[PDB]
């Protein structure tokens, strides 16, 4: 399920688009392109 900003993600492939799961916070933080 696309875990928007601050969405519990088990991995990077568990978040929305512009978001990326970082092995640390457990949530989904922006990550896609230079912005």
């Amino acid at each position: 399920e696309c875990r928007y900003l601050f969405g519990g993600c088990k991995t990077t492939s568990d978040c929305c688009k512009h978001l990326g799961c970082k092995f640390r916070d457990k949530y989904c933080a922006w990550d896609f392109t230079f912005s």
